[PDB]
């Protein structure tokens, strides 16, 4: 096999590797595809001596194989050894972009154009995975993948949930759902992380991160990121606290001294009013009522985009031991095999 820094076993129709980045379980590889004469990337996974980790893969794959979406990486091959005995790793070839958003924001200043499209092509992504009632649970930069042209793609389902609203209620200081800087207030409160709430979250956290160039909330652990919110959108209000019944959460929120809102003017005193008035509605401390994505499209700050008959919601929505898992990835990936069928 073809070795990168380990083995990286993808012939012959994937040749000439070069070193990209990094998934959860190994590496990313650019490689030549001869078959369709494009170069792609290539995720080399290792997940099967963990539950989670197979647990992850299994769901990806499961997710994408359902999804087709031209804001969604796709999986275009899966390639793996022909037996289960044989099969230790497994590696999932998808469309070779130029950048990832994490990557572009530490060097590049964008246009409010680009902030624009770039938020609005996220943002019809996720209408489409909302509509499959899947939650995709750790929207961030590195995970917006950018081809030269600046079409944007979704990257890595393996975090990804089917939403549970009635069952989203839980204790205080007890869930780590998505990356910390794009976390919502109440996962830290009273939430699982299970309505899509959580995702537009994450998205208000992109907006204001390409705003500035700078993450808005960065709080340098887990118990600091409650601290970085409040500090910018300041105390609850009575009403909003009123919603969170879980006495440790709510009692932890009435402690604090009062906190005045910094006006997002102030933070962002270059930003257009209309993506600050959209930001608010995203970065909206009560869940419920923070805007939805099919609100967020019809915002006046994309109307040179929205269209929504070109906004594709789902056909088939989603409606609910590692040996078994190793079997069941073994399963859903035999459709890519040569002789598959
Ligand atoms: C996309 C999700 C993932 O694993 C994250 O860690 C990303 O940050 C990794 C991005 C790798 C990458 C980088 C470039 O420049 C281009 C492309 O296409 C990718 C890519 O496709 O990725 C996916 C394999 C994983």
């Amino acid at each position: 096999p073809e070795m990168v820094r380990q083995v990286f076993d993808v012939g012959p129709r994937y040749t000439n590797l070069s070193y990209i980045g990094e998934g959860a379980y190994g590496m990313v590889c650019s490689a030549y595809d001869n078959l369709n004469k494009v170069r792609v990337a290539i995720k080399k996974i290792s997940p099967f001596e963990h539950q989670t980790y197979c647990q992850r893969t299994l769901r990806e794959i499961k997710i994408l194989l359902r999804f087709r979406h031209e804001n969604i990486i796709g999986i275009n091959d899966i390639i793996r050894a022909p037996t289960i005995e044989q099969m230790k790793d497994v590696y999932i070839v998808q469309d070779l972009m130029e950048t990832d958003l994490y990557k572009l924001l530490k060097t590049q200043h964008l246009s409010n154009d680009h902030i624009c499209y770039f938020l609005y092509q996220i943002l019809r992504g996720l209408k489409y995975i909302h509509s499959a009632n899947v939650l995709h649970r750790d929207l961030k930069p590195s995970n917006l993948l950018l081809n030269t042209t600046c079409d944007l793609k979704i990257c890595d389902f393996g975090l990804a949930r089917v939403a549970d609203p009635d069952h989203d209620h839980t204790g205080f200081l007890t869930e780590y759902v998505a990356t910390r800087w794009y976390r919502a207030p109440e996962i830290m409160l009273n939430s699982k992380g299970y309505t899509k709430s959580i995702d537009i979250w994450s998205v208000g956290c992109i907006l204001a991160e390409m705003l500035s160039n700078r993450p808005i909330f960065p709080g340098k652990h887990y118990l600091d990121q409650l601290n970085h919110i409040l500090g910018i959108l300041g105390s609850p209000s009575q009403e909003d606290l009123n919603c969170i019944i879980n006495l440790k959460a709510r009692n932890y929120l009435l402690s604090l001294p009062h906190k005045n809102k910094v006006p997002w003017n102030r933070l962002f005193p270059n930003a257009d009013s209309k993506a600050l008035d959209l930001l608010d509605k995203m970065l909206t401390f009560n869940p419920h009522k923070r805007i939805e994505v099919e609100q967020a499209l019809a915002h006046p700050y994309l109307e040179q985009y929205y269209d929504p008959s070109d906004e594709p919601i789902a056909e088939a929505p989603f409606k609910f031991p590692k040996e078994k898992l190793k079997e069941l990835i073994f399963e859903e990936t035999a459709r890519f095999q040569p002789g598959y069928r």
